[PDB]
C-alpha cells in the first residue's frame, strides 16, 4: 500500500513548527489541530502518510488569466498530493475541480483590530478613509469580497483592490503584524478560527470585533475520482459524533489560552 | 419527469398557509423549506411536487427489524426522489442515503419554560424533580443513545426508562409539554427550533446553556441519484450568494 501524500499549510494552530523540529523527521516535526486531524483520519481509515507543505505557501486560487490553480488546491488538481487536511474553505469554484468531506470546523470571515480601535462593524470599515484594510491573498476572504453583491461588501471591495500601497497580505502571520504595528491604522479580515485563536496569544493586543460576515466550513479535499473520497467523508462524522473534533478545537484554542 | 420532495411539517420550515383548505398542491405550503426547495429547483432545472412524509417522523432505523421509518425510509425505498428538510447529517444516516453539504448548523440545546431552575446540562442530570426527553425516531434521541460522555449518559439512562414516557412524537407536542408543565418538564431539541420558539407568543420560553453539539442540516438523495451533485453545487451557490442568510432572516427574526 502506498504513502498518501498529505499537502498541508502552516498556519496556527492548525500545522506549527514543534519547538525540536530541527533535531526531529518526517510527520514529528509538526504539531496543531490538523496533525492531529490527520493522525485521526489516518486511522480510522487505514492508511499511512506524509505531511507535506504546500510549496507556494498558499490555500489556492485559480488566476483568471492563465486559469491556473495554485495552493494546496493546485497540488490535488495537478496530482503533486493525495488529500489536502488543513483548514481549507469549502466553496463552490473548489467543489468543481476537487471534492470535499462535510465540514470538520465551521467559521465566518470577521474583523480583527488593534484594540481601542474606533471600528464595530463592517459598515463602519466602509463608511471611513482613516483605517486601511485587507485580507489574505489567494484564498476564500478575498473571493468572497470579489464577489459579493451585498452593498458594504461591494463598497469594501472597490477599496480594497485600488487601495495603495497594497491591503492584501501574504500570511495570516503577516496580517497579524500589519495590525499590531499600525496603531490602529489597518484592520484584517480574517477567518473568525484564525481570528479567535490570536486574540488568546500574548501580546493580547488584537480583538475581533462584529458579527461573522457569512457562515461556511472547512472540509478535507481529494482530486476528483479518489478512493479515499467516500472514507474519509465517514471518518469525519464518526469523529465528529464522538466528539473528537470538539476536543481538538478546546485542546488547540483554549487550553492554549494565554489571555486570561 | 416531476421530482418528488419529501419533507415535515416543522415550524419554520414548512407550515400550512392559512386558507390552504381550498389550495392544491405546493401552494398549501409556505416555509424555510418550501423556499430553498423553490431555489434548489430553480438552479438545477427540475419540476417538483411536495408531499409531506407520510408517518410525520424524521428517520431511524428500528433495532430489531434494521427497517428506516421517516424520511430516510421514504428515500431508502424510493417512495421519494429527494428530501427538503431540517434533516441532519449524521453517520448511520450517511451510510445509506447521500446529504449534500450543510444548508444550515445546529446543535442540541434545552427549552425551559421561563424561570425554570435549569442553566445546563448537568443540571438536568443531578435532579429529579423536573423531568425531560427527545423527540422520537430523531437524531437527538440517538444521540443521547450512543453518547460516552458522563453527563449525556446519565441522562440517556433516566429517559429511557421514565415512566410515563418523556419522548414526543412531534417537536410541537414537545414544546407544548414544557409550556402545561408548570416548569417540571424541559425538553432537548435543536438550536435552530428552540430559537423560533422563543421569539413566538406566548414568550414563556427559553434557550439554556451552550449547544451540546455541532452539525448541520443537510439535502438528502438516495444513492445513485443524478440529482446528489447537481445539488451540492446549488446548495454552495445559495451559501455564497447570501441566499441562505436571507431566508433564515426572513423566518426567524421577521416577544
Ligand atoms: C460533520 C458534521 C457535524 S456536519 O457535516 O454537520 N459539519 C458541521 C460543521 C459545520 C461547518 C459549517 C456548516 C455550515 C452551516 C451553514 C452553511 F451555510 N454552511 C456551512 C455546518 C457544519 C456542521
Ligand atoms: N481558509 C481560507 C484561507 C483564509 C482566508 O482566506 O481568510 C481558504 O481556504 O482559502
Ligand atoms: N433534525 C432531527 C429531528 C429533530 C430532533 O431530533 O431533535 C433529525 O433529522 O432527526
Amino acid at each position: 500500500n502506498k504513502t498518501v501524500v498529505v499537502t498541508t499549510i502552516l498556519e496556527s494552530p492548525y500545522v506549527m513548527m514543534k519547538k525540536n523540529h530541527e533535531m526531529l523527521e518526517g510527520n514529528e516535526r509538526y504539531e496543531g489541530y490538523c496533525v492531529d486531524l490527520a493522525a485521526e483520519i489516518a486511522k480510522h481509515c487505514g492508511f499511512k502518510y506524509k505531511l507535506t507543505i504546500v510549496g507556494d505557501g498558499k490555500y489556492g486560487a485559480r488566476d483568471a488569466d492563465t486559469k491556473i490553480w495554485n495552493g494546496m488546491v493546485g497540488e490535488l488538481v495537478y496530482g503533486k498530493a493525495d488529500i489536502a487536511i488543513a483548514p481549507l474553505t469549502i466553496t463552490l469554484v473548489r467543489e468543481e475541480v476537487i471534492d470535499f468531506s462535510k465540514p470538520f470546523m465551521s467559521l465566518g470571515i470577521s474583523i480583527m483590530i488593534k484594540k481601542g480601535t474606533p471600528i464595530e462593524s463592517a459598515e463602519d470599515l466602509s463608511k471611513q478613509t482613516e483605517i486601511a484594510y485587507g485580507t489574505l491573498d489567494s484564498g476564500s476572504t478575498k473571493e468572497f469580497f470579489r464577489r459579493s453583491k451585498i452593498a458594504v461588501f461591494d463598497k469594501m471591495w472597490t477599496y480594497m483592490r485600488s487601495a495603495e500601497p497594497s491591503v492584501f497580505v501574504r500570511t495570516t502571520a503577516e496580517g497579524v503584524a500589519r495590525v499590531r504595528k499600525s496603531k490602529g491604522k489597518y484592520a484584517y479580515l480574517l477567518e473568525s478560527t484564525m481570528n479567535e485563536y490570536i486574540e488568546q496569544r500574548k501580546p493580547c493586543d488584537t480583538m475581533k470585533v462584529g458579527g461573522n460576515l457569512d457562515s461556511k466550513g472547512y472540509g478535507i479535499a481529494t482530486p476528483k475520482g479518489s478512493s479515499l473520497r467516500t472514507p474519509v467523508n465517514l471518518a469525519v462524522l464518526k469523529l465528529s459524533e464522538q466528539g473528537v473534533l470538539d476536543k481538538l478545537k478546546n485542546k488547540w484554542w483554549y487550553d492554549k489560552g494565554e489571555c486570561g
